[PDB]
């Protein structure tokens, strides 16, 4: 049966209703704030985490960006479930009323944790998320739409007992110190929601691996230590290692036990393989101070760039290289905006603050980032190329924008922060942290983790190390083009 | 080569053309009435019944609801094929000319049977379907569009030698007696089309189970007899029974014959399991007079309901419960209609007759039924919640509408009619019969069967028993709200 | 790193850029002509040929037929790869700038070959394609859009060292001799692009079968020699042969080697089966002068046709039969064009030249070809039926259009040309060659090959033999309707 609980929370009460709706779900709540309401259920099934968010139109008046809010719920949820879970986990979040003030998206993130705790599914939570804006000089928790439209900051922080799990931000060239303060200010309200989820819990009363390891470990060390090897080559080399192991398992007959224990898991080969590769890259990074391609922990990959790659029809052309990550940006100017597709939100969030006001430049601006090769932050290459293409097209942008992605190896007390991560530094690492911006401050953020979280102290260090990467990449794209062209394209 | 046959049929001749089109199909006919023509083919392939209906736009003038007509053909076809058929059966129906009088949908249903008989595929037919309308006090077979738009009744009856297989109706608060008479009047024209399909046939010249049964039967009795068990629990209990049987089959080695006879059918476990559960629920119902949750054969599940579940932005809110079936209806009012989605046709067919005339209420009315839990007629919960939400929104409806679904166990001479069926009463039963309406009469019908049909006499009894369910559910939703609110929403 | 190469080519230089873009691709080039640029990559992966073409909108000005250009690249590529290739082959072609003169489609075809050679994937190339138009009396290689819109011819020729692999044409009732000359003129520029791809290559420095054969061969001869057997029957007969072979392989236990060599390839049964059937149909055709249904190598299947199959609402009705290939065409006339769908491009390419000028006939013309049975050229049946339906609707077309598909068996020095091919003559043959047109000349072409190519000399013979088929089919559709009706439909 139904139970309300109110939580006093920065002026806007957050109300939870359990026992009201979806009685066949593992756990459920109507989480409500003001007059915004979203229903969040969670169900473990025999079988793996599907999160569907719906924004109903009757919630505001029905007449004849949801996938982003789908990922916003999923990202901080995923790495809190134990890794050995193989049952199906269905999370549904339907927004059923929009108050013209309260945005529902952070409400659904918090409800997802609440609903998983009521379904008493093992996970290392609870988690919560808040939004932080900035009006004048005042940070504000869960601002309305009005402050989002008027203010200088729009960031989401999700955390848990073990720290911050997700950040997602737009900002108007905010300095690192204020971004760090906003993150910290918002993680403290996350903790206030962690408590009172813990209060709700109290209230309502809630063989083969060794085989592979021994055969393959000393082989993986050496590929990981071969710094002259490019990413394609090291991928073809680690594949051959795994292939010979498969051949050895195939050679022995059905009589051996591990062949049956391996035909009982047609994938364990890959999982243990990656886990051995993860371990040896990590020890390579923590004790030795070198990454898998020989670079220092602060070193940025070699950067290349050019302008006007395409004919002057394409109003703006820009090619960017970071190692084997390649992006070609194309700029179109039109008539009666500002948008950008990625074959996207992160880079238009990162470009917008420097786009000139309608008064000066009345074209509608259209940027397409063709990702032609991927090895790290293709979304940061998309930002960098976008700026180049806008400068080739004569768009009088305030400042050029650049960005890089940081990584993290966290081996106990040992913590290392990587700049401009290789793909497998992202796959076998603990953090994917994109930061974009200008000479003056930050414009866009995006953090994903595969562990239960990080302290704010380590986030501050990654944000400081990433300004150096952004500075180095930007101060070397200006050797391709230092100003926007004074004139536009004859076909613009 | 081509052959015509005309059938004299209530004023409108029905013409069939065989040997004309689709010469690689098992069987085919252009069935035509007036100047409406639809081509219906049927092909058995080695491999399971796919029915695709297409309504071409050149049929009426091509310029730059078909899935419902797809189901209308499929539903009365499916349960006439023997259950042991595993070959692929492709039925295609293309409407190739619309006469502005004759609706083609019932033509395609009849052709589907004709085409299956020519392909000489085993099935317990023939079947046919007709439409019945009512103009003034005159029932009429296969009315035009004009009578459908003007009249008081729009029902489809499909039958076969063994009785009626499908009904689908809209009506304007018609009393049960007239609905029963229309069904009977239309089944008699169905029989007139059964004959003359039989005339066409004459013219053209057309080990493991016992193992599972013995291990599991006395176990299934007891779960089925445990009335205090909720539906989730009894589902988790019957699963454990099947799981232990799987474990026992896995325990014995490849040496036993049934393990190979079971690895020859990776599903027979479930089929025999369900067949044992079907048998014991049925004997539970016929000899004992009790259902699986302890209810009498006329008993309706406990009903709950409330109004204004959502904030007053949502112009109308209504939550309905029947056992573990839960529906939340939401009402939106707008400006320059009447429609309803289901996450739909049956409930707008059932609400429409009480919607006020434009003169009084000029808003466009929009209802969304969120099905939050399913255990029986979620479409009838959708009707009930819709009425509640319309009453919360101040829509001055003529009368409130409610509905329930009836079921049938037919064990030979023994026939039992269930009210407000549980899911497995629908899965392991012989009939799913939805009836909706008001204090005065019926508004909407929908019948599906998994057997070859029922006599009209049993249909009359299910329709009478269902008025009692509708009455009980309605007379207990008025204890939540007895009148529409005199005023609308401040945000309407 | 990046390398340009220019190729002097009929006035319009073709420039190639390698080492510039997509550095993780097997091979890549920006191929450019004038200011049209398309990027073409090619990658072999462990696993089968996927070709994706994209036409970006920024290439011309981006604002808020590609599948045909996808097939145009794929068709001449496919049969140049060795048949024993099982690795994945990804070909991507992005058009990144449209010059208002140069059409990019033939550029991507040529780049696909260039990119495969740089990825040094085994294939029997290189290939190239060009477009040929006709302005006045001047053939022109790779015309602009202006000549395409104004001229009389629009054909694509793709070839390789072994001959022509693909043709695709629209034309205004061009005589066979000029079509043959255009093909030959364009294949010579294809050879000029073959060379200078060879110059680039030089520059940059680039048991079970016998079992099945012995069991089944003398059985397949006899089904193939049974001329009174219809296509369905011979398909059911060859299936039984393969089924008994499967039974024999199943009868023997795991002890035999071929059962394990056959459970190592769960498809080799079909492949060897088809390969035996291919061989014996081919020897049936080359030494004996008879096809599998008893027809001569120039014989057209029996043709049937009728007009007004549907009610006079359907402004035009036409049913065409060639053997078991059946098409029903339907004609709609409207108001403020000329298009045709196929349930399409080839038949509107083939009808357009005889459609009357706006001055005389101002309706918008809409033709739908329902393919009701397939055994050969359903697209040529679509042309023939379209003409019939246009004549039933009173459209005053200049001349009626008809067409047929030719085939080829090429057994070494032995070369046989088939008219109006059966399905398996297309599956087990070397060529599918559709030609459509009128009394005066040709209107539409489409050639596919599964071998590395044919000499122009054999193409000239197939084009001459196909005029006879078109003539015979047309001069026998006029015995159904010899003129368009002087008046239109009462419902037109
Ligand atoms: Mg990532
Ligand atoms: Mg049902
Ligand atoms: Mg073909």
């Amino acid at each position: 049966a139904e139970f309300e609980k109110s939580i006093s929370f920065d002026g806007r009460d957050i109300r939870l209703k359990v026992g009201l709706l979806a009685p066949q779900a593992g756990g459920s709540v109507l989480i409500e704030s003001g007059d915004t309401a979203v229903l969040v259920t969670a169900t473990r099934s025999p079988g793996p985490l599907t999160v569907d968010y719906e924004e109903r139109l009757y919630a505001a008046g029905r007449i004849p960006k949801t996938i982003l809010t789908s990922r916003l719920i999923d990202r901080p949820l995923r790495p809190l479930f134990p890794s050995w879970l193989r049952d199906d986990l269905q999370v549904v979040a339907l927004t059923m009323s929009m108050d013209e003030q309260v945005p529902p998206d952070v409400l659904a993130v918090t409800g997802a944790s609440i609903a998983t705790l009521i379904a008493k599914i093992p996970f290392n939570g609870p988690m919560a998320a808040v939004r932080v804006g900035l009006v004048g000089d005042d940070f504000i928790i869960n601002p309305t739409y009005a402050e989002i439209e008027a203010g200088d900051l729009d960031l989401v922080v999700a955390g848990s007992p073990h720290g911050v799990i997700m950040v997602e931000a737009g900002a108007n060239q905010l300095p690192e110190r204020d971004i760090i303060e906003a993150i910290d200010f918002g993680y403290e309200a996350v903790r206030d929601l962690i408590k009172a989820q813990l209060d709700l819990v109290a209230e309502l009363g809630l063989t083969l691996e060794n085989y592979i390891r021994d055969r393959a470990s000393d082989e993986i060390k050496k590929i990981l230590a071969q710094f002259e090897l490019t990413k394609p080559e090291r991928d073809a080399a680690l594949d051959v290692v795994k292939d010979n192991i498969a051949t050895a398992i195939a050679e022995l007959p059905e009589e051996d036990p591990i062949r049956l224990a391996a035909t009982a898991n047609s994938k364990a080969l890959g999982n243990t393989f990656k886990d051995i590769t993860k371990y040896f890259m990590r020890r390579q990074i923590v004790e030795d101070n070198v990454r898998v391609d020989g670079r220092k922990l602060d070193q940025v990959r070699p950067v290349s760039s050019q302008v006007g790659v395409l004919p002057k029809r394409v109003h703006g052309s820009g090619l960017f290289n970071r190692g084997l990550t390649q992006v070609l940006s194309a700029c179109t100017l039109g008539t009666p905006r500002y948008l950008h597709h990625y074959n996207g939100a992160l880079a238009e969030r990162a470009i917008l603050p420097v786009l000139p006001p309608k008064e000066q430049f009345p074209y509608v601006i259209r940027v397409v980032s063709e990702v032609l090769s991927s090895n790290g932050s293709t979304s940061m290459g998309s930002v960098c190329g976008s700026t180049l293409a806008l400068m080739d097209a004569g768009v009088p942008i305030l400042k050029p924008v650049s960005g890089a992605a940081m990584g993290l190896i966290k081996e106990g007390d040992e913590v290392r922060v990587l700049t401009d991560i290789q793909g497998i530094e992202d796959f076998l690492g603990d953090m994917d942290f994109k930061v974009a911006g200008t000479d003056a401050g930050i414009t866009a953020l995006q953090m994903d983790m595969k562990i239960s979280g990080l302290s704010l102290e380590v986030i501050a260090q990654a944000i400081h190390q990433a300004k150096d990467a952004r500075l180095h990449i930007l101060d070397k794209m200006l050797q391709t083009i230092d100003q926007p062209r004074t004139e536009t394209s004859p076909y613009a």
